[PDB]
């Protein structure tokens, strides 16, 4: 009964438009999630698709998440707890960037038991090059505001 996820997120500009893509295969069938945001970064939403697609998880499930994205691998891994224990603040006593997403997917983990897949390129993960190719439509037709994004 394990559940794959597959995410990613495009960006075409610092902040530019950007979307995400989503795919969830669960008991042989599959549910797709994608979104456009007028401005955005990549790394926000290659957080937002994760976040969406574990918000749409309605049990608690054996999850493997599969994403091409450094930053969430590297938040996952190496920064989160790290964060945590400094209450969410950098050295400088600012917020950490995006930890509004942050906070948000550290929610949508849920009780989940979460196997991450980080994948390094789109040959061989075909629906990783197709939640790319949902992330990027959704980019060059976005509707939404990604009103938790910040300069800088």
């Amino acid at each position: 009964k394990q559940v794959e996820i597959f995410t990613a997120g495009s960006a075409l500009g610092n902040p530019g438009p950007g979307g995400y893509g989503a795919i969830l295969r669960y008991r042989g069938r599959e549910k797709t999630f994608s979104a456009g945001y007028t401005r955005t970064t990549n790394n926000r939403m290659e957080l937002m698709a994760a976040i969406v697609a574990l918000e749409a998880l309605k049990e608690h499930a054996e999850v493997i998440l599969s994403t091409d994205s450094q930053y969430v691998r590297q938040g996952i891994t190496q920064w989160i707890h790290n964060w945590k224990k400094r209450g969410w603040k950098t050295a400088d006593k600012k917020p950490v960037k995006n930890v509004d997403l942050w906070q948000r997917l550290d929610a949508a983990l849920g009780q989940h038991q979460i196997k991450w897949e980080w994948v390094k390129g789109h040959a061989g993960h075909p629906e990783n090059e197709r939640a790319d190719e949902l992330a990027r439509a959704a980019a060059m037709n976005p509707t939404l505001e990604d009103t938790g994004y910040q300069v800088e």
